[PDB]
Parts: C-alpha cells; sequence; structure tokens
C-alpha cells in the first residue's frame, strides 16, 4: 500500500513577525495534498506549529512544542492561499500557550490549534 | 527570516495494517528535522495523522481528521527508527478514535496523540 | 429561562453562585465567585471546577444557537490558578458552526484581568 | 495521602483504589445520580474530575508534587447510573519539569467510556 511523500513550506512568505505576532503566507501545491487530494491534516498541522515555534522566537526565546490540540474546520485545496495567523496567548516562565488559526484567500477557516510550548531558553 | 522545509514519509515501512490496528515505522532523516536540528514537531505529528488514516482504512474506511491532540514526550533525533503504532478504541457512527503511539529504537516513549476522524464513506 | 431548564437543573450542580451577563447568538458571558467548595486541598480553584465551569458554558453556547449537540472532544489549557472570593468571568463563543460539527472557545479571566484558563469543546450537532 | 483523599470525597461519593504503584493507578467508582446530568448522563466535568484526580494520583505514586497544566479528553459512550467505572492512569513520561498521563475510562460491561490525556508541571518532590 503506496502513498506519497508530504512536504509542508516550499513557499511561503513572512509578512510579519514582531513581539508575539506572526503572520505567513502559503500556496497549497501538489506535496501538501493527502491520498484524497486534499491539503493533509499533517501539513496544516505543520503550518501550524511552524508558526507557533516562529511566535516563540519573535518573543526573543527558544522553545519546542510540548502539546497541542486541533481542529480542522474546512478542507484545504490545491492552489489555496492560506494565511496561517500565530499569536501568543499567555506567556510564562517555562511555558507559552499560542494561538494558531489558518484561514484561505476567500477568508473562510480551515483549521484552528492551540499550543503549549516549553521555554528552552533566551535568544 | 529563513526555514528549510519539512518533509514527511519520504521512507517509511508498513509493518502491520489491519482490522483497526496498523505499525508502521520510518528512519528519521534531514527533511524531518527542524533549524535545532531535532526531528519538527509537525513531522512527528505528520506521522501521527498519517498513522491514523491509515487506521480508517484498515477499518474499510475512508475519513477525514476532525481534531487531533498531542504530546511530545522526548526529542526525535536524526538516525532515530521511530515505530509508530495506531489503533481504533472506538468506533462511533460518524466518527471514530485512534490512539497513536511513537516509540523510538531504544523502546522510549516518543510523542502520544489521540485523533478525532470523521467518517466520510466506506471503502470498496 | 424556563426554556433552559435543563441548564439550570445542570448548573445547581456546577455552581453554587452565577450571573449570565451575556447570552446571543454564539456568545456568552457568565460570572461565578470561587467558593470553598470550588478549592482542592491547597486552596486554589481545582481543575474539575474550572473545565466543569467552562463545559457549562459551552452548553450555554449551543443553546444560543438552537442547537441540541453532544460533546466529542475537550481540552483545556491552565494558566493561572483560581482563588477563594475571585470572581471568574466565563467567555464562550462558537468560533465554528458546522451542519454537523460545532467548535466552541471557553476563556476563563479573573477580576484582575488575568487568564485564569483556556479551552476548546469539539461537539456533534444532534439537532435543533 | 490526606491531600488526594480529601479532593476525592470532597468530589465523589464512593471511590476505591484498586492499584497503585510506581505511575500505574487503578480506582473504580459507582455512578450515582448526583454523577448524573439533566437527561441521566454522566456529566462531562464528573468523568473529567475523575480523570483528573486519577491523574494526580499516578502523580504521587511517583514521589512527585505537580499541577495539570493542559488536559484533553475524549468522551466515547454515556455513562448511566449505577455502572461501575474503571478509571486507569498510567505515565507515559516522567520527565523533570513535566509528567504525562494516560488515562482511560471503563464501565462494568469492558466498553471504552472516555479517553484522557493530562500534562502535569512537576512542582517538587513529596
Ligand atoms: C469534518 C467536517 C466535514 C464537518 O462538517 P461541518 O461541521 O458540518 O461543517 P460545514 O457545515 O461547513 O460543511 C463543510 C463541508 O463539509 C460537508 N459536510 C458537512 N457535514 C457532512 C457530513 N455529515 N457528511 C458528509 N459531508 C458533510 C458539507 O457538505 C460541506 O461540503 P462543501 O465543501 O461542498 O461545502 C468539516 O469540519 C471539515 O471538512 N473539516 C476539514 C477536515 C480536514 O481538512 N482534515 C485534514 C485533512 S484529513
Ligand atoms: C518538553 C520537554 C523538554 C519537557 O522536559 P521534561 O519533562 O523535564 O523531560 P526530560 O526530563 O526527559 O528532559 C528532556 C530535555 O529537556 C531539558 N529540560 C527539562 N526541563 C527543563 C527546564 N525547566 N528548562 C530547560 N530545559 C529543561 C532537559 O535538560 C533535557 O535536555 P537534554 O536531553 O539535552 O539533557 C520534554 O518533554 C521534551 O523534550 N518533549 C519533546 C519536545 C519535542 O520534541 N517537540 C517537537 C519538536 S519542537
Amino acid at each position: 500500500f503506496h502513498f506519497d511523500a508530504i512536504s509542508a513550506f516550499e513557499n511561503y512568505e513572512i509578512e510579519k513577525m514582531r513581539d508575539g505576532h506572526v503572520v505567513v503566507t502559503t500556496k497549497v501545491v501538489n506535496s501538501s495534498l493527502n491520498y484524497y487530494g486534499n491539503a493533509h491534516g499533517g501539513y496544516l498541522f505543520t503550518l501550524c506549529d511552524q508558526i507557533s515555534g516562529l511566535v516563540v522566537i519573535s518573543l526573543g526565546l527558544d522553545g519546542v512544542t510540548l502539546q497541542s490540540s486541533i481542529n480542522y474546520l474546512k478542507a484545504g485545496k490545491l492552489d489555496d492561499v492560506l494565511t496561517i495567523k500565530g499569536e501568543c496567548v499567555h506567556q510564562g516562565r517555562t511555558t507559552c500557550v499560542m494561538d494558531v488559526d489558518i484561514t484561505n484567500q476567500e477568508g473562510r477557516n480551515v483549521c484552528k490549534a492551540t499550543f503549549t510550548m516549553f521555554v528552552t531558553g533566551q535568544r
């Protein structure tokens, strides 16, 4: 039983990365898709996780993902332009909590995630 | 600020895939890694999500990921061989719930996830 | 709110006190005061109490949308301890209303405006 | 174990610790009327609290002090009056700063009732 490799961030644009606020855009391509021809769940999550890490960095911190929860609201499609917005909603000494949401070019919600990040040091 | 693309399943072996139980192994490679040289969180999640889909298919169903929660317990390292075990723990009328575990070659727990899948149909 | 007497039944299991400040179209605001029965052995609002607050308000969001539904999954982050006599504001909002699923965000903040806890509920819609 | 028993009797009308050894805990309880919602099903908060407290017990059995940082729960099948629930907690990761517990609740017919994961922040030894 064969299935294709899943790649994330073969293209992206960082529109914003400042003080706990991150906006990144990307276009869904063939390497983003699952066997059903929709944006893979792992692809969408990876978008959110990377943007969460980007938020961490924008706070001048180094950290690792400790825990995450994600809801998939609307399918992502080939050639969709996805906007990934990440923001810190709580900054603690050892943990941070980030909200990350993805919307498509028509402004429709694709997925929504919450990340608990473990602070591992200071940039 | 530049960062590399993250790839998943550039290599894998399906050891088991039958009746709601799936076992897949894979090797952590350079495309698996984040900027710190550890297995990317999205990579690990993708391993879990894909094996969850594999569980759905092994039950003779087609489905979509509705919700997922994941805990990252121990870092995945370059050249680690990861074993991904997924099993259905509840089959509802339109939804299924999968437990997925990733352990390394040393038998240490790497991460643990729960997936709520939406059943979209019945396979042929 | 005789129209939601079921809530008022379950609420007297989860609140020794509460006030609904807002309840309209997927947006709910409820306040409550932390009491002794809310506390664990160490004097903090125990996780089950806070979770139950969020769950109850999530049910309220569902009702405010005119729906019947069942919780499939829930996630909660604990940010700051709740203390005796704290006044907690529990805000619920629908972030996705589908015909088959709903997703609710519930946030709890204290009288000082600090984040107490943050939760998400994944619900299966069962009716009107 | 004064803290666990205060919290357990303050939240539950009955419980039994059947097993408690080194990150593995088993507790049973019988669903009573106070456990039920207006429609006669076990409250989501009741089930969650069962899981959270058993998670705290797992922490204790490891000889640690900690606080719940994050939790996820999946509701699989409704709990009913007179059901006997078996709540099993297992540590799947004991870290220096965090612990992760897997908690499963099954009923007397062996059916999965709910499944939860708890992320605990370790605050000390105990
Ligand atoms: C799971 C899901 C179908 C639930 O549907 P919902 O809560 O009712 O939301 P909506 O009412 O807005 O419906 C959205 C789409 O799903 C369809 N749909 C809704 N309920 C459905 C159901 N019970 N059965 C089959 N299709 C359904 C709708 O017809 C609609 O189709 P459209 O794209 O042509 O408009 C929806 O949330 C979803 O598609 N999430 C994205 C899943 C995903 O991308 N996972 C990652 C890849 S596996
Ligand atoms: C999140 C995490 C660091 C929590 O730490 P923990 O519960 O104490 O677990 P451990 O005791 O086994 O420690 C693991 C590492 O984290 C370090 N660490 C633990 N607590 C720390 C703390 N308060 N501050 C800084 N570092 C800490 C440890 O020193 C150790 O580092 P090392 O392997 O280089 O020696 C750990 O669970 C983990 O590494 N999870 C996987 C993270 C991941 O892979 N995310 C996806 C990629 S971003």
